[PDB]
């Protein structure tokens, strides 16, 4: 007769549970900790690397431009027959005697070539000292001075050859490389000796491919200006290489303290050390990086000319306290050295506040613990200790947040197992279908709970008795409906009345004394049934009442996806690209001359 | 007696509270908010970095081979006494007159060389023109021509000497660098002027270190192809340098145009400027970066030769906008432009979608507020900008994700108290005990609830009675178990019955109609009594009954750790050695020869 | 008389509600599902990169040091009037028969040279064979020879010429590039011919700029050394190019094998090829990097000189599986090449565990699927894969430990509603309120509670009775106190009683059983009002009483925000810097020379 109007749901019939199934509610678990913070030590770092940068230091060239030119007198023209340029190393006594005593040069070159003193005076006259003047002027260069302007050649009449010399003085930079057993020109002349030869010191351990007289060392040395004459007002070790094609002078200065196989590259005015996995790490907050070392100190004593390091070490370090911790920090022993991968080097000076004062023994004594030739080589690329950095701190920060919620998840938990206990005995079935994840019946045997599965019954074979006033005994009303059912299609019509959530109780025992305005919703199939004054009038759906939830809600979303292509401010070709000149191209053109303009293979007769 | 089996547990005396200790629940607390959400501009951006390029361009030289050879004639022989090679610069009327003109070279040099009009004949005949002809093959060439072939040597009969002369003609390429001043060859060679000299326009203040009549400037050049001797088409502005080697032509061009200090690096067709800290941020989603700048825009006015940024900063931006928001977007006004750390100049064009049209007026006011010679320098490494945008965009997500989750606890709370509320209704001990931490006693006065400590009851000194039945008042049958106990070893015995959670009650008072089929357990130490018919049977274990929890369960695990070895694809030495001849490397071996195979000390007599 | 102490909060008047209103609560959601665990495949793999390391070799030159000066005698000097300096190449025939053979050299050179076949007597005496000695010593250098020392000049007493002849043998280094069809020696010589020319094979069809006698090749070569004199022990094919200026000797070698246009790059012990979005995923957890590539196989048919990959690639897979997987698992097919973005070559090797060996068959053919001249560019950087495989490795987690509270979430509502269905049961009220956001009266109609909102009353308008013990019957003692009250100021007073949580009731029907120790605390306003032996005593403030909390508590924290700033270990200026020499500085000024020293533009008559 009065069937469900909506049929997306289902029934249920649950018999009384007897002793046959019986569980327990798990105990509150114990829950995990926060993990012990990590300590971080405060200090100072100063971080070095791989000194790549040559040497650099002023020189002073003299010498001379010999040239020999021979002429054919034609008709009515002339032509070259031949023109002989050569460099002429003016002599130590004349660069002492002449050129820095007055500012003048002879007329005149008298050397060594090829086995043989030859000798060249300018125009082929006697002897005569020329004042040196500037050279011209020129964009971009380092002084120099010269004597002549023009070339002499021979006249028809006449040695039938003529004679130029010119004497040239220049300040040039110089430059060399570890091992610094040699050094380079600004012009681009070789000179195979230490910059820091001498006889001062153990400088004469230095290395030297020229005889003992080539090389002289005026001990005390006022050089003057060529410019504006003034004499120097200290004087220096002036030293003086004379190669086959020039004399070179420059200042004879000590080597351990001129230059360093590292070179001072980052100051952290707050580096952070942290002890873990039998390694250290050295953050840097600023600079975003974060460097790995072995627990024990590296032997500055095995770096090879690092004499800078300490000197600028302790520089920064004393300069930075001065300034921030000044009087906030107290240091906590002696400046300190670490080798990271990477190669660079990290001189730490471990802090500590003036708060925990107290705890100074014992650190030190740490610290002073950790205390025990080659050259470091490091990396171009920083990136790794910028990765290692930032995972490590956004890391950190996930574990720890996400740590936090298990624990605080855990805890509820345990509590509100204090809100499921009163409440199973409040509605036994309820509960107990929504911790079996499937609908029950049971009831409290003392402590524990009896349990015993519900039957499911067709939505069909459902069935609504039409009133609620029982004729036997009125001025009773029940407070639930009635209904019959069948658990088969085929099968008979079973007698009993409705409860919460579509549970069709077999035994009607549930009524109240009859009143007035007694209507109800009852929960019947996929919606309502609707029941005034003890009397059925009509079915609803879900969808005709207003919804209000029992739900926090939570709008979590995924963190999407991302592609990081390929990306370079200079590609490697850019960079070759960018310079002006390339030797090698030339190189490869200017010897393929031959091949494109003459005859390399044909013999004339 | 029956004493208990499992003694993993405690029991507790939980005597009545008076008003001595009264407690209250927290109310719910305010809930934190959702941040307004950070508001981001589209639009459009170009991104340039300081131009590394060196300015290039075509020229041609004309020069000559100008040879002279002495050959001395043994009896069944021949040697060279010399071998004297020069270059000569065809002069600007040769180049216009006979080469350009009507392709040939004449076979006669006559030039300036030391301060003397030298003058070649080739192989000394009367003059004579020559026609150019292709040089020979050679693989990755510009092109060349030439007159002469091969080398003319003087005969056993003669003038002792023997000349030859080859006009040699190359299509060389030009490579200038900023300021520049001065421009180089494909060759080797410099030539110190500028490549942008000329006498058009404020040209003429363009650098020079030659004589005015070395150049020259033909206005209305029609050259004609040396190997299809096709005439141009169009005319320009041909310069001639003449140096004492050569003369150079190419063809004028004006300077501004033509060159540029910064370099167009990537195009954004979705570049966000959001605003923050007193500086903006330009994420590029596609290329990973986020770049940081002053909220006040940059003087292009400021920038040297910055022509081609505005050129090409309009040329992609108008060109991408027809593309993408042809017709999806609107303009805000005009391009900008801001320079960020790592020095690159950022050209932005903030756009708005055709939605909130009505914005416009509003908007183009805050951007043209933002608007108000030297280079810019940039870094090689855009690391930091993509590390920048990769830290920004997972911390955007964590703090918001896990922010709605604090909330979503919040609210939990607040709510689930409308719960325990309730609960404490029911069994104000069981929430009493699970709000103190501790199991205490407590009873609702009016809206409060009193409290009092339970005290520990040792686990021996527990024991139950066998029975369920009072034999005084029989048809009657408690609920509840009865027990005695001591608080201490040596202690008396006291009477009192159990209750939930081993609460030793002191008063025997929960009893119920005796009943059949009475079967209940009781939470009895580590485990529980079975009472059967109410008379006891037998002890268990909580180890006995099948368990079901009442709490949802959670698997957060830590994201482990992660080391980040240096990586590096080519090492800096494989760079350098990426070079096939290093200059360096030969020089230093050249200008040792003498040091190694001959005997520079030694003067012979 | 008696009005509320603490103001800070409301009353409310909360009126039976009708029909009119009624709600429904949400039933319990759908729960979002954990998403399929990602499917990795084990492998090897070996990564690989374009190639810019030149080839290498050794190779020996052979050439004379043609000199010839001329003297001019002065009455009391000497000056060179010339000196004409050359390089002969020695012949093939004298290689083989005089310097190889015996050690020793001719003192005679006898070459073409400018289309002339010249001759070098030494010192002009008749020709004498002379052992080669050893070079002098020199800091990093090859191996050399010489027969001769000094420089011969003519005597005043004479052929007006002296000549020099020194023969010399060097073992220099070559190096060439790709094409690798011409190379290049130690000494800055090129020579336009592949080191892979000869006759042997297909070697014929590589590049020469040279006449075919210029090239030689002795199939059966016995080099003795020049130092130990020792010959060697096996034969090679020793190749003998002759320029103008020397004869380079080498030994030929196949070509393919001896290069290689791609460089092994590192080996990935476990790498994890995943597979997504149409794309593969290579992720080196060691190297902390991850590739993408396209699901097809890479040609390397389509590479040009390639040989070296497989031969490597096999190597190090076979030499791998030996050592890691040995017996732990079993190869799933050949290995495999794909090319991945920033142009890196990974060949792969699939493993597959001995667990899952049922498995074979399948897989097997999923890899042979993927199976299907020109070079490959490789980026120089490294770190978009760095990110790539960083921000992967991170969004995981997040993403993943995030979704798995998502639905802990969801699960733990669902459940807490059967924990609120009953607990409306209980306080309709409190519960109401707590679901609508507001106050609101609700009372349950069967299954549907029915609703009405509450009245705000005036907290001035508010007066609590001051006794709780109803004269008219005694014995009896209201359980809950009475008040008084208007809804405006200048309103009447109306009467009724006060419930939980300030509401009042109109209807005053909570009464019960009069008692002694009466006493109870009632929430009224801010506070409480406290009331002994049913007679009012005095007023409170929650601040007076000991509060609890029901609440677990979260400290959630935010990942604060993070500058990085541009970071570089050395700038691109240090970088170029790094080289002693700088070929275009030089070459600047050296070609100023006569611009700054001189003067060339005068012309003397
Ligand atoms: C911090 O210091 C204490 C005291 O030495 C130590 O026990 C603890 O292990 C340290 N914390 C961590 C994370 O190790
Ligand atoms: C630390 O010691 C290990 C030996 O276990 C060594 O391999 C490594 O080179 C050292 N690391 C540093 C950076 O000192
Ligand atoms: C959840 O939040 C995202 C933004 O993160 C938003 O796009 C989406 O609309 C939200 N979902 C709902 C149903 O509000
Ligand atoms: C977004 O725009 C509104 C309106 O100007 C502004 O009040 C708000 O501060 C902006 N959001 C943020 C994150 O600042
Ligand atoms: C912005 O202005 C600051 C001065 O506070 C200056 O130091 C910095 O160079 C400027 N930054 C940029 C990228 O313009
Ligand atoms: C928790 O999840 C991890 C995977 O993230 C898994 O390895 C582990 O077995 C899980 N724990 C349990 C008890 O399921
Ligand atoms: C893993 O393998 C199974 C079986 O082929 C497949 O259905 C599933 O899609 C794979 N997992 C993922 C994340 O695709
Ligand atoms: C993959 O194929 C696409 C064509 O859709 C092509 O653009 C790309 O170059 C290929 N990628 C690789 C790395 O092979
Ligand atoms: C929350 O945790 C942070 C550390 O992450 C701490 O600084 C702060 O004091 C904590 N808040 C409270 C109230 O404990
Ligand atoms: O004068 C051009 C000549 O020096 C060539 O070898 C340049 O490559
Ligand atoms: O002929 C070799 C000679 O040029 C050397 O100086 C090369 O280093
Ligand atoms: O002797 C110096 C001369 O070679 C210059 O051209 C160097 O720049």
């Amino acid at each position: 007769d009065i069937k469900a109007e909506n049929t997306d749901a289902n029934f249920y019939v649950c018999p009384p549970p007897t002793g046959a199934t019986v569980v327990q509610f798990e105990q509150p678990r114990r829950c995990p900790t926060r993990p012990e913070g990590q300590n971080y030590t405060e200090g100072i770092a100063v971080v070095f690397k791989e000194n790549i940068a040559p040497y650099k230091f002023k020189a002073t060239m003299y010498y001379k431009d010999v040239t020999v030119s021979q002429v054919w007198f034609g008709h009515r023209y002339s032509q070259f027959m031949g023109i002989f340029e050569d460099r002429a190393p003016v002599p130590f006594e004349e660069v002492i005697d002449k050129i820095n005593a007055k500012g003048v040069c002879r007329s005149t070159a008298k050397y060594v070539r090829n086995n043989l003193e030859t000798t060249a005076f300018h125009r082929d006259d006697h002897e005569t000292d020329m004042e040196l003047k500037p050279a011209n002027a020129a964009t971009r260069t380092s002084r120099g001075w010269h004597t002549t302007d023009l070339k002499y050649n021979p006249s028809r009449v006449e040695h039938r050859y003529g004679t130029t010399v010119n004497c040239i003085v220049e300040e040039v930079d110089a430059r060399s490389v570890y091992p610094y057993d040699e050094f380079v020109l600004a012009t681009g002349d070789f000179v195979y000796m230490s910059p820091f030869y001498g006889y001062r010191e153990g400088s004469h351990t230095e290395h030297t491919s020229y005889a003992a007289d080539r090389f002289k060392q005026v001990d005390g040395f006022y050089a003057r200006d060529l410019t504006t004459k003034a004499r120097a007002t200290a004087p220096t070790t002036r030293n003086l290489l004379t190669t086959p094609k020039f004399t070179v002078a420059w200042d004879w200065v000590p080597k351990r303290p001129s230059v360093c196989t590292m070179t001072k590259w980052q100051e952290v005015d707050e580096m952070l050390r942290s002890e873990y996995g039998g390694s250290f790490r050295f953050s840097s907050d600023a600079i975003s990086t974060t460097f790995t070392t072995n627990l024990t100190e590296y032997p500055l004593s095995r770096v090879d000319l690092g004499d800078c390091i300490g000197k600028d070490a302790r520089d920064a370090m004393d300069r930075i306290f001065a300034r921030r911790y000044n009087a906030t920090h107290i240091k906590v022993g002696q400046p300190q050295y670490y080798l990271a991968n990477g190669g660079f080097l990290i001189a730490y000076q471990p802090l500590l506040s003036n708060t925990l004062a107290e705890l100074y023994v014992r650190e030190h004594l740490r610290e002073q613990s950790r205390k025990p030739v080659e050259r470091i080589k490091t990396t171009s690329s920083i990136e790794f200790a910028r990765l290692q950095f930032t995972y490590n701190h956004i890391q950190r920060h996930v574990n720890d947040m996400l740590g936090r919620v298990a624990i605080a998840w855990c805890e509820l938990q345990n509590h509100e197992l204090t809100l499921w206990n009163e409440a199973r005995k409040l509605n036994p079935n309820a509960i107990a279908s929504v911790t079996v994840g499937r609908r029950v019946s049971a009831r409290m045997l003392g402590d524990v709970m009896a349990v015993s599965t519900c039957v499911p019954v067709a939505a069909d074979n459902v069935i609504v008795q039409n009133s609620m006033r029982i004729s036997s005994r009125p001025g009773a009303c029940y407070s639930r409906p009635l209904v019959s059912f069948r658990y088969e299609d085929q099968g008979p019509l079973v007698e009993g009345q409705l409860g919460e959530n579509n549970e069709l109780r077999l035994t009607r025992d549930a009524i109240e004394p009859c009143t007035v305005g007694h209507r109800r919703y009852f929960t019947f199939g996929g919606g309502y049934v609707y029941f005034e004054e003890y009397a059925y009038s009509h079915q609803l759906s879900r969808a005709d009442i207003t919804t209000v939830s029992t739900f926090i809600d939570l709008n979590i979303t995924m963190l999407e996806d991302h592609e990081f292509v390929p990306l370079e401010v200079y590609t490697r070709h850019e960079i070759k690209d960018s310079g002006l000149l390339d030797y090698t191209e030339v190189q490869r053109r200017n010897q393929l001359h031959d091949l494109r303009f003459a005859d390399i293979d044909t013999v004339i007769h």
